[PDB]
């Protein structure tokens, strides 16, 4: 008996932030997903994560990136749970052995980003804590962060629902069923029709997308993070150790420092393993790698950050063939809009593309520039069944 203007299945990271974008614009909204957002079985708990300017990834980010973050700043001063906190963002690699930290030097210099530069001893001089070898280069960024993702989400939640949007939890979306003028829903607890559709599954866009006559290859990874008793004179927030993503010789790595005593968080960026959302394991600690692959990084470069370990979690990256995200109208149907593959860094930009995602689903076209995230992209693969 309800029929919504837009229907978001899967209100995590993305759709509760469109949630949110479209119950601001007194758009009548239903939020449907498979359990109750915040929670700690998609890709957005683990407390924290971090929000980067001058992007590694790709120049092309950078508009995105700062247009979040001001979003994000909104965001603060609209809830009473906190948001984010500017503890700095510390790039370093290898000199000229790094395209991640040589790409975020040129999309700084591009976009005329405020960065310190450094280079070996003055790296370990600054940040009392961090032994990196003397060959090594670094970016700093003073004015990037560290966001407080289940608050983030939990504060759209309540936001667009003091607004009228409605949330059901507990409900698996199981099949679409998609009309020219209008989409519709199915799931255990009854069907639901719109106008608009927007679909962020998450890791579940893996398995649930062909039902949409889509297919494109997204494969879910198990990417574990660690919490551990660090020298707090140094690996502190108070005391300005910043958040991280850095480039050695195996890989990417990226951490936190430790926030309130509860320990230095780190995790392993580059390797994970390949899972299906619905048989993942979730238990930090059953493989031998979730542990030691993370202690072998911090007793190089953080040894005063090797402590006991205070806590472990598991949450999935949905990765694209080109580790690009897909923000787009599904090729078929202009009244349906995707958002997938995030590809294990797409938080900081959630904010943006809750406004990307509300554009698309109210006008069929967004002001920002998402031609890089086409789900009509030759590298990504895509086509029908
Ligand atoms: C896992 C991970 C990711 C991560 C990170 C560290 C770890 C361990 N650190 C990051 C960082 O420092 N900076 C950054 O920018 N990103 C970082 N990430 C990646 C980021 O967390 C992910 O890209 C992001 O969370 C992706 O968001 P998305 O909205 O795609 O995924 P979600 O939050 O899991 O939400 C999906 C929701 O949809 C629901 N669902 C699934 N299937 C259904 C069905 N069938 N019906 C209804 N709802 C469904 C889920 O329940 C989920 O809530
Ligand atoms: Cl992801």
């Amino acid at each position: 008996s309800t029929h919504f203007d837009v229907i978001v299945v899967g209100a995590g990271s993305m759709g509760m932030a469109a949630g949110y974008q479209l119950a601001k614009q007194g758009v009548k909204t239903l939020l449907v997903d498979a359990f109750d957002p915040p929670h700690t079985n998609g890709s957005h708990h683990g407390d924290t994560r971090i929000i980067r300017h001058a992007y590694g990834e790709g120049r092309e980010y950078v508009p995105l990136a700062l247009r979040s973050q001001e979003l994000w700043y909104e965001l603060e001063k609209e809830t009473h749970h906190k948001i984010f906190t500017k503890t700095g963002v510390l790039v370093f690699g290898p000199k000229g052995e790094s395209a991640f930290v040589a790409e975020t030097m040129e999309a700084a210099k591009e976009h005329s980003l405020t960065v310190d530069l450094l280079e070996g001893d003055e790296i370990n001089k600054r940040w009392p804590g961090i032994t990196v070898p003397e060959n090594y280069n670094a970016i700093f960024e003073p004015n990037s962060g560290v966001l407080f993702s289940e608050n983030c989400i939990r504060a759209y939640r309540e936001l667009a629902e003091a607004r009228g949007a409605k949330v059901l939890t507990h409900t698996r979306v199981e099949d679409f069923d998609i009309s020219p003028d209008s989409v519709k829903i199915e799931t255990a607890n009854g069907s639901y029709t719109a106008d608009k559709l927007i679909v962020s599954m998450g890791a579940w866009n893996s398995k649930l997308l062909s039902k949409l006559n889509l297919d494109i290859p997204l494969q879910p990874y198990r990417q574990v993070v660690g919490f551990f008793e660090s020298d707090e004179s140094k690996y502190s927030n108070d005391i300005d150790f910043p958040g991280f993503m850095v480039e050695v010789p195996n890989g990417i790595y990226y951490g936190f420092p430790s926030f309130g005593g509860c320990g230095l968080k780190l995790g392993y960026h580059t390797f994970g393993q390949k899972i299906d959302p619905d048989t993942i394991n979730r238990e930090f600690g059953v493989y031998p790698e979730d542990e030691s692959n993370l202690r072998a990084f911090l007793e190089e470069y953080m040894p005063g950050a090797n402590g006991e370990l205070k806590r472990g979690a598991v949450c999935m990256y949905t990765k694209t063939l080109d580790e690009h995200f897909i923000i787009d109208l599904h090729p078929e149907h202009s009244n349906v809009v995707i958002a997938a593959g995030f590809s294990g860094h797409g938080f900081k930009f959630s904010s943006g593309v809750g406004e990307v995602l509300s554009q698309l689903a109210l006008t069929g076209k967004t002001e920002h520039d998402i031609s890089i995230f086409s789900i009509n992209r030759p590298a990504l693969k895509e086509s029908l069944q």
